């Protein structure tokens, strides 16, 4: 599938940078027929077959076509698709309150209220992609965007499609691999992957809310790995002696290794820590 090929110089401006990464670039930018403001990630194409840098075509079409599907209060959305011989751009929906991730790093740990507030809104977002058979991935604090961090309880949009795939057949078998720390087993194992992956990673993220730490984290890459293998997390009383069991209990059922005992979206929403 092919994208609009006029410069997007002609059509929009851009401005302060969001973020940048291994392969992309985010910058702010507000499209001159409107007046209204977007986000362009700049995702860097390969420039040979057998190249290891940049994106494959393939890599970034899927990225494209799962983001053309989403129209959800807790997703981000796709406004248009630029492309040129280096990079491909995608407009995408602003959203300027800043990561979960740093947010986090302010409060250091939110309480049960805090933290079910956000992860509501998560579980809103993950059921919609869900609901559509979209795995996202990559969750984490980081593609977790606040709409607007200055009100005691942030709105969220879940960010970043550049690991997703749709699960036709419940499930995929193709080496994805994301954040070691969040990563389920069953992607440190190489086996296939499903829905399932995104619940994994949900506990994970409880987890940090929680206490501000990490539940799987090794000094190196190899060990958080290791541990996520072999389930080897526990609840620090440190952290976690004025959390109620319920939390635990919450986190405890998406930290489980084998993908078919693990809660599901829908179990998840119906848990009695969440339910109302
Ligand atoms: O509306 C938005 C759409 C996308 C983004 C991306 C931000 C971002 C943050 C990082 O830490 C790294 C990165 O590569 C990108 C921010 C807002």
């Amino acid at each position: 599938t092919v994208f609009r090929q006029e410069n997007v110089d002609d059509y929009y401006d851009t401005g302060e940078e969001l973020g940048s990464g291994q392969f992309a670039v985010v910058k702010k930018c507000r499209e001159k027929s409107t007046g209204l403001q977007y986000a362009a990630k700049f995702i860097k194409k390969r420039r040979t077959k057998s190249s290891r840098r940049g994106v494959s075509r393939e890599d970034i079409e899927r990225e494209v076509s799962i983001l053309k599907e989403i129209q959800h209060p807790n997703v981000i959305t796709l406004h248009e698709v630029y492309e040129n011989k280096t990079d491909v751009i995608l407009i995408l929906e602003l959203v300027a309150g800043g990561e979960l991730f740093d947010f986090l790093a302010e409060k250091e740990s939110l309480t049960e209220e805090e933290a079910t507030e956000f992860l509501k809104q998560i579980l809103n977002g993950v059921y919609y992609l869900h609901s559509l058979q979209i795995a996202h991935f990559d969750l984490k604090p980081e593609n977790i965007m606040l709409l607007d961090r200055n009100v005691p309880k942030p709105r969220i949009k879940i960010i970043d499609f550049g690991l997703a795939h749709k699960i036709d057949f419940g499930n995929e078998f193709k080496n994805i691999f994301g954040t070691p720390e969040f990563v389920a087993p069953e992607i440190v194992n190489y086996e296939p992957l499903g829905l399932e992956a995104d619940m994994w990673s949900i506990g994970v993220i409880t987890y940090i809310l929680l206490s501000g730490a990490s539940p799987f984290l090794g000094d190196t890459k190899q060990e958080t790995l290791a541990n996520v293998s072999a389930v080897n997390y526990e609840f620090e009383d440190e952290y976690f002696s004025n959390t109620s069991a319920l939390a635990k209990d919450f986190i405890r059922r998406l930290l489980v290794k084998d993908p078919k005992k693990r809660m599901t979206i829908q179990d998840s929403l119906q848990h009695p820590w969440i339910k109302p």
